[PDB]
Formats: C-alpha cells, structure tokens, sequence
C-alpha cells in the first residue's frame, strides 16, 4: 500500500501544502533520497547530465544518512523540506524563465545538503566548547562551511560526475558553497540589504549568472525559514521540533554551566514568543522582499500564511 501512496504524492510535489512529514513515514524514512531523486527526474537532469542512476541513489543515500535522524529539527527531514520548497520556487516563472539545468542541479544539491551532518547545537555554542569546527573554520560560518565542506567529500566520494571536467566539478563546488553559506542566518542583513537595493535601484538582469545566483541565494534562504508560510498543520509541526532542539542546548548550557544561549531556555521562553519575534524580525522581511522580486500568487500565498499562523501563535497566549 505505502509504496503506491508515496508515489501517488509525488504528483503534488509542486504544491506548497505538500506533506512533508506524511512522505517521510510512507517512505521509512526515506523522504530526502525519494523526493530528490524524483526532482532530478522531472527536471530532466538525468538525462541532461548524462548520471549514471546507480550512482544517484547512492550519492543521494550518503547525504540523507549524514543527518543526525536523533536532532529534532535538524535531519533529513527538514532538508527534504527545504528541497521541496526550492523546487517550488525554480517553479516561479523568473527563475523558471532563466534558470539552466546546471543551476537547477546545484540549487537542488545545496538545499539538499545545506544542513549536512549538522550537530544539533548553535554556532555560539561550538565556539565557546571549543569544538574543532570552530577552529577550522575560524568562528566564521562554522556550521554551514562544515555543511558545504562535508558536501563536497560526498561530492568526490560519489563519483557522481566523474564524467564532467574537473573544473566543472571545482565550480560546482564553489557554487553550492556560496549557496550553502548564504543560510548563514547570522548575516541575513547583509543577503537581504544588498538584496533589497537590487530591488530597489530595478538592476537585476537574470540572464546574468551573478544576478541570477544572488537571487537563487535568496531562494535558498526563503526555502530555509519558509516553515511559518507553510499551512498551520506543517508550521506548528516545525515550531515544536526547532523549539525542542533549541531548549534541549539549553539543558546542556544549565547542566554544564555554559551560559544559556537566547531562545534555549525552557523556563523563561515559549514555544509562541519564539515564534512571533521569529516572524517579525527574520520571516516578514525576507518574504516581503522576495515578494517585490517574484510578485505572484506563492508569494502572497505565503505571507497570508505567516499573518495567519502569528495570529494563531497570540491566540494561544493569553
Ligand atoms: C525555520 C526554523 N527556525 C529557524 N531556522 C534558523 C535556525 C535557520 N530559526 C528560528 C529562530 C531564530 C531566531 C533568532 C535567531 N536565530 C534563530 C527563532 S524560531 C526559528 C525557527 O522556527
Ligand atoms: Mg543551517
Ligand atoms: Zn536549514
């Protein structure tokens, strides 16, 4: 029975009320390998790469196994999320109307593996460990370089495009990189200043691989925090799981006397509070912005979305 639903809601795949969850228990868990395997094949990239399919499930295998299933929020599960959602946003007609299959092919393996082997604790919390991350990669974007750099070892570890120049590999190295990096939640004033200038001066020419880059950065970050523009069943689901690994580094910093991080305090924060400021100050911004970029009926779809689920979040207060 449950190998024939899973396909039947691939159907539905560009639909903005998708089931994550659902998908991932008909498939055993098995979300982030099916549904981008499936996106490969509807993008034709297949064929347009010339991928050898064996060594797709495997690649595609690798990096969902290289999740922590045990964090709450931060497994493969919310990659396959963010995965669909960047699909539904190569859908929008500017990005449709511009994109190649190699951007299709690096957007949908960065939001893939944007998360890679994420250890479940905040950067914060890494550099006053002491934890090597942090070190290696000079307290700078430690987790998503550890996203990108253990993406790349699957990369080359796949043989996946073994077949392609090595300075193709190298660039889509690099490219998945600057992907990656922009979900850097900690700089998003800077992605969505320069963004908004772009907007606001008319410039952005989509034919041009930069531009064209810069916006597919955005879409990254949208697809990353788009959880409250989702329907109320979905956005409440991802609010307890993100709030759950939040307070559970909480537990450790009182434990060990680390000094608790902001929104890691199960005494003094809730679940709604965290929400609502969420919403104002890092969600509103950003999808009004990208509204002004792609002004279409997704992009209103998901701020009634964020206007509704905020309601709902004071509602459940006092
Ligand atoms: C969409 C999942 N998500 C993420 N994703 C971040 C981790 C990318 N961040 C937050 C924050 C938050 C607020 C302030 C500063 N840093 C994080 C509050 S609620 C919330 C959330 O639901
Ligand atoms: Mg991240
Ligand atoms: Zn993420």
């Amino acid at each position: 029975d449950y190998n024939g639903q899973a396909k039947c809601m691939l159907e539905k795949v560009g639909n903005w009320n998708f089931d994550i969850f659902l998908f991932d228990r008909l498939t055993n868990g098995n979300s982030l390998v099916s549904l981008t395997f499936h996106l490969f094949s509807l993008h034709g990239l297949i064929e347009y790469f010339h991928l050898d399919m064996m060594k797709l499930r495997r690649f595609l295998v690798m990096i969902q196994e290289d999740y922590h299933s045990q964090n709450p929020y931060h497994n493969a599960v919310h990659a396959a999320d963010v995965t669909q959602a960047m699909h539904c946003y190569l859908k929008e007609p500017k990005l449709a109307n511009s994109v190649t299959p190699w951007d299709i092919l690096l957007s949908l393996i960065a939001a893939a593996t944007h998360d890679l082997d994420h250890p479940g604790v905040n950067q914060p919390f890494l550099i006053k460990t002491n934890h090597y991350l942090a070190t290696l990669y000079k307290n700078t974007s430690v987790l998503e370089n550890h996203h990108w750099r253990s993406a790349v070892g699957l990369l080359r570890e796949s043989g996946l495009f073994s077949h392609l120049p090595l300075e193709s590999r190298q660039q889509m190295e690099t490219q998945i990189g600057a992907l990656i990096l922009a979900t850097d939640i900690s700089r998003q004033n800077e992605y969505l200043s320069l963004f908004r200038s772009h907007l606001d001066r008319g410039d952005l020419c989509l034919e041009d691989t930069r531009h064209r880059h810069l916006v597919l950065q955005m879409a990254l970050k949208c697809a990353d925090i788009c959880n409250p523009c989702r329907t109320w069943e979905l956005s409440k689901q991802w609010s307890e799981k993100v709030t759950e690994e939040f307070f559970h580094q909480g537990d450790i910093e009182k434990k060990y006397h680390l000094g608790v991080s902001p929104l890691c305090d199960r005494h003094t924060e809730s679940i709604a509070n965290i929400q609502i400021g969420f919403m104002t100050y890092l969600v509103e911004p950003l999808f009004t912005e990208w509204a002004r970029f792609s002004n279409t009926r997704l992009s209103q779809t998901m701020l009634g979305h964020v206007g509704l689920n905020k309601a709902s979040w004071k509602g459940l207060q006092r």
